[PDB]
């Protein structure tokens, strides 16, 4: 059957009497359509119409199955490997070009930028009553936190992104540190990500700052600017006697980075700091972890070795390390009243997961729907997470090792927190799954590019629809009705294999049971 | 401090200033009291009075630590291995006229059966608003099921236990089958446990009968009355097409028995019967499962390999098979409208788990607190599960290979069902745990002996108190607040490693969470 279209979506090819092999109900013949935004398959050979509708941004690779003409053993079709742990395999008649027409159209529209075609986000013409692009206001958010205040000021040194071009235009830093000082410190921090304020505690004034690793190198070089800058941070919390520095990386990996120019803060160079390593592994390791998981989760789960197979993926283990690390940060801020500086190698994948999760534990604001969108806009988009590079929108280059489920891990961690606190979040599971779906969809421009400055040059607000514009128009589908019972208090989920669950709602949502 | 003694409980020994080394908190000195029913330890050295109550009946083994020459920090004293997945270690003064005393008095009252001392069950003299021994009435129960009737009659042939000394005094058998033949059939079934009615469906008249394995042997011999027996059970159902015989043993097993004089019902000899194997292992295989489970759970849990270690015990795998097995039987009765016959080697272990479990699925009556109690008294107690032998009340022989957690296993399954159906049961977790607690406590006579006949020869109903007499006094602590939500209908739990959980409430309840 025909697929429903969206403002800007037009059919690019169609083939009828195509057979999709469902690993759960068997073969089903019907029509396969490929618009400039999705892959649609519907069959009227089933009482409820069997509809398969997946966006093209989800397609990771396309592969042919069988060979040429009809040499294959009853298998002339193609298969699509999807980012959301499905794989879709289709069959084609002996007599038919539909096998090559579809393949060639998928391998063109599912990968627009690799064929100098535009991503759908730029074609989508649907309008909304609210502009998601105007949801996050740096100045208003800081004000919500009490910023500018005697201890912290707001600098505009980065409005044209000269200090650091992967950072937001506005940066909050200690009031006693001048702009000429930020330059020097920027010379010591990788890619100019010089610690900057993320969150400040209402009462204690304890702060969460984020930045990249120090450039120490093998010769063990050091800078007074950076060292005093870190001190200025601790001085802004008056009643504290220390400053913790959480390094997301495992100790053995930080050392390796040191050998290549990076490193960490030593107990001697930073007198009043205590650096902890949280043992959270790099992007490549998480890609492999998720890959092993998809392997035992789709399409059929083998019961006997489920537990060991699951453990072997190290998915839940990584989630646990992320949550636990977030827990250590939020605790030192809450209970210890001590400011914490959090970083990693570049400070834009693990640091983002840590600050984001701690913030959610500490501030109930980000647990509300609009709050979370702000959280996503603040930590991850504005602070330079490479969504484009990490997801690979419309790029045939599926093996790229720059691709990793970083954000997906974060969202998983959030879902983990919502299970443990069924009343503390205004949003619900569907909201989160909807976010993961549009991470790949490229329907909106919210998860495009790799930086704030990039999005400015690309003029994304004026050329694409924000994902929040659509979500804030259907809020009845994203609200947790049990939201309230808890309160405007601090959350402390339990990181332990006995309280973390596999997010069945996402990683196994295709099995019709 | 001293223990709060129960009606009939006397202090057999006391020593003060003893050290308890808690595998979770530090050492605690205090007073270790021993009575004729429990082991009580209490210390006022902790904001919350650290209490350590435990029935002697839950003491699996007592062994002395140190004696010759060992003066260290808590390396002198005694240790107790318990049956409720924990271990107690007391550092009791090396000198002070207390070199040898506490140990001796623990040993004496912890194993009354071996020492030839009364079980505290006979010295307990608390009274309760109702007597649990009256709770279950064989005739009042069959009447609830609509028995007797045109098709099934109640025979008295075994009133003196002369047909089967394990079996209850009243037996429900096919109306047409006279008592004389019950004898001939009794000689074909192992230990004379002839197929007897356990449950019947109100609408389809599909029954569920239980028995021990057939006595076929290598000589493939067969009973003319047996076959005819099963024929009447089928004929009672309106002659429905055919009749399933569920053997709880794996195929290999039944065959093993065959060569031993036992076996199972063959095609041609039982022409109208489908024989299925549920692949549930024997007592030794189970005890070993539970043994590996207490080793990775107590005292400290190694997180890195929790999933693997848990998979290695195969506890969840056995719970699956057992539940899975009840699902088939329940389904063949609910859906196929077919009478089934469940049996095993002796027909008092796996048969009890299966009928009890299927019955819970089919009849909501057993889902009520009183109904469940009746279930235990009927399917487990009157039908001869060897709780004295399987649990070994007050017996110094801990290596006995006759001991197996067959009943606990059953209770574990039920807990699984209260988890998958949080509203269908009137009783709550605590209730089920209390039941496990008095399985070892021997505070009541409810779980003593091996059969109904023995319990009578000891006159338990008049010399000991029934557990239900206690439980039904506080039904507010044992009630499920959510119960009622659903209707009286058939519960179908999922028997998958993806749905079953590890009862942390009973297998890891000691840790301070």
């Amino acid at each position: 059957e025909e697929p429903p279209l969206l403002p800007g979506e037009n059919i690019k090819d169609m083939a009828k009497d195509v057979t999709y092999i469902c690993p759960f109900t068997g073969a089903v013949r019907g029509t396969l359509t490929v618009t400039n935004y999705r892959l649609y398959f519907k069959s009227m050979e089933r009482d409820p119409p069997f509809v398969l509708d997946a966006s093209l941004g989800v397609i990771n690779r396309v592969e042919k199955i069988g060979g040429a003409s009809s040499r294959g053993e009853n298998s002339y079709g193609l298969e699509t490997v999807c980012k959301d742990i499905r794989n879709l395999r289709f069959a084609h008649k002996p007599e038919g070009r539909t096998r090559r027409s579809i393949f060639e159209n998928l391998m063109k529209y599912a990968f627009p930028v690799s064929n100098n075609l535009p991503l759908f986000a730029f074609e989508y013409k649907e309008v909304f009553p609210e502009n998601g692009w105007k949801l996050y206001d740096p100045l208003l958010e800081y004000r919500r936190q009490g910023i500018p205040n005697e201890s912290w000021r707001i600098t505009k040194i980065n409005e044209r992104y000269e200090l650091c071009d992967t950072y937001p235009a506005l940066l909050v830093v200690p009031a006693n540190i001048p702009d000429e000082e930020l330059k020097r410190v920027a010379s010591f921090r990788s890619r100019g990500r010089i610690p900057v304020l993320s969150w400040i505690h209402p009462e204690s004034q304890a702060t969460i700052t984020r930045c990249s690793q120090p450039m120490v190198g093998v010769s063990g070089k050091r800078s007074k600017e950076d060292e005093k800058y870190l001190q200025a941070i601790m001085d802004s919390n008056a009643q504290s006697h220390k400053i913790f520095i959480f390094d997301a990386r495992p100790s053995v990996n930080a050392v390796a980075n040191k050998a290549k120019g990076g490193g960490y803060e030593s107990e001697d160079a930073y007198q009043n700091a205590e650096l902890v390593f949280l043992d959270i592994h790099n992007i490549h390791v998480m890609r492999e972890s998720l890959r092993k998981l998809k392997e035992i989760v789709y399409p059929n789960i083998e019961e006997t070795h489920w537990l060991s197979n699951l453990e072997s993926t190290h998915w839940l283990e990584h989630i646990k390390l992320i949550l636990a690390g977030a827990l250590r940060i939020a605790d030192k801020v809450e209970s210890g009243k001590t400011s914490v500086v959090v970083h990693s190698s570049d400070g834009w994948d693990r640091t983002a997961q840590l600050t984001s999760l701690a913030m959610l534990m500490l501030d109930g604001y980000y647990r509300t729907i609009r709050g979370f969108e702000v959280l996503v806009e603040k930590e991850w988009l504005s602070f330079g997470h490479r969504f484009q590079l990490r997801v690979g929108h419309g790029d045939k280059n599926h093996a790229d090792a720059d691709r990793s489920p970083v954000f997906l891990q974060f969202i998983d961690c959030v879902w983990q927190m919502t299970r443990q606190f069924p009343t503390a979040f205004e949003f619900n599971e569907y909201f989160l799954i909807t976010i993961l779906d549009h991470l790949y969809s490229c329907l909106f421009g919210t998860f495009l590019c790799n930086s704030e400055q990039q999005r400015g040059k690309e003029n994304l607000p004026k050329r694409t629809v924000s994902l929040w514009s659509y979500i804030n128009s259907q809020l009845e589908d994203f609200t947790n009705p049990l939201y309230g019972s808890y309160s405007n208090h601090v959350l402390y989920p339990v990181a332990s294999m006995r309280h973390l669950e596999l997010w069945v709602g996402y990683y196994i949502r295709w099995n019709p049971r």
